[PDB]
């Protein structure tokens, strides 16, 4: 066994949380938004005097892709989840299509708001995204998803179901199990070294999709028995180095100066570059953050004390790394 993997798989077991298909509790608390929706909608299509559209809801994000981490004691999860509208996508404003959502949830939990890119909905230790979108049967054969806000707004590509296959069929079995393990441990690292400012911190998506391009599996199989091991702090050095070999100068006329940026396209439509929001600075200390994780994950493998090989990888994952006794 590759050194500190007992560790790795340790700290794995306890920052995992179980995606939809093995969790009771992630269902119930999005069939109760589903069930708050539709009751919801009833009301405000009660105003325009005809029964509220239907909707096909579909699993998104983490919970849907098994990459999805327990949050930091006292921060929340968001539960993803699409609802594809029995409607045509040029015969409504997106905003207006949100709203009827926001205005469906007002009065469910903490209230509703309408963001960029959906509804999200508040209730305690949790937050539920709706992605909103209209019929691809009704809206000439493309998947949209309703962006913009009132202080702003249009009906935009979307592919998350593509996405959601790109990351289960990368890889296959053990490995896709490392590839899985290593996304959680990135996720991990971001919700405990960017919790100072969470407008700076590395959106999960953008952690999964840089995984997409750039992860490698490391394993060993033994000479003689066949016998496979999984090398997680190696994999994940060789993936944030790939990272940090991905980071280019970029100049900004305004200050004069360049900044190191990661551009991270998703391979699916729309393409964007998920880390397009992060300004210079804050992609500088990303860098900066990203380079001392490589620094921490080399220093693991020449301690001859797992003490301080563990000790050395704690400072970056944080509390539920396990550190052994010297
Ligand atoms: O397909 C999609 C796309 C987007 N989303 C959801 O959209 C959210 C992305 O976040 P956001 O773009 O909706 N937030 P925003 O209002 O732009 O913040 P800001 O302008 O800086 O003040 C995420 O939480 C996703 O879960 C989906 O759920 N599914
Ligand atoms: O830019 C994009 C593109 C796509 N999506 C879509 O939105 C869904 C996930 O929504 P999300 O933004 O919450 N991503 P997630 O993997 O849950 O990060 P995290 O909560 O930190 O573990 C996925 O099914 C994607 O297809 C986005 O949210 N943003």
């Amino acid at each position: 066994m590759a050194p500190v993997q007992k560790q790795f798989r340790e700290f794995h077991d306890r920052i995992k949380l179980a995606q939809y298909d093995e969790n009771q509790t992630l269902r119930d608390e999005r069939d109760a938004v589903l069930t708050a929706v539709r009751e919801g909608l009833k009301k405000v299509f009660a105003d325009r005097g005809e029964a509220a559209p239907t909707f096909t809801p579909f699993n998104q994000g983490s919970y849907a892709m098994n990459t999805g981490v327990k949050p930091l004691e006292g921060g929340e999860y968001d539960i993803d989840v699409g609802i594809i509208l029995n409607i045509a996508k040029d015969d409504h404003d997106p905003v207006e299509v949100k709203k009827w959502i926001r205005d469906a949830l007002k009065d469910y939990g903490n209230g509703a708001e309408i963001r960029r890119s959906c509804v999200t909905v508040f209730k305690p230790g949790y937050h539920v995204d709706l992605a909103v979108y209209a019929d691809p049967e009704l809206s000439g054969g493309t998947l949209c998803i309703a962006k913009g806000k009132e202080n702003s707004r249009l009906w935009q590509i979307s592919d998350p179901q593509g996405f959601q296959d790109r990351i289960a069929s990368k890889l296959s079995g053990d490995d896709a199990a490392q590839f899985r393990r290593c996304i959680r441990y990135l996720k991990r690292w971001r919700d405990f070294r960017f919790s100072s400012d969470g407008n700076a911190a590395p959106l999960g998506i953008g952690l999964t999709a840089a995984a997409y391009w750039w992860f490698q599996v490391s394993k060993r199989t033994d000479p003689v028995s066949q016998n496979v091991t999984y090398d997680d702090r190696d994999a994940l050095e060789q993936f944030v180095q790939t990272m940090l070999d991905n980071f280019h100068d970029t100049w900004d006329s305004k200050d004069q100066r360049s900044y190191p940026r990661l551009t991270v396209e998703l391979p699916v439509q729309p393409y964007n570059d998920v880390f397009e929001k992060m300004t210079g600075m804050q992609m500088e200390s990303f860098k900066s953050k990203l380079q001392a994780l490589l620094n921490a994950l080399k220093t693991a493998k020449s301690r001859l004390e797992l003490h301080d090989a563990c000790k050395a990888l704690a400072d970056h994952f944080g509390s539920e790394f396990p550190v052994p006794e010297k």
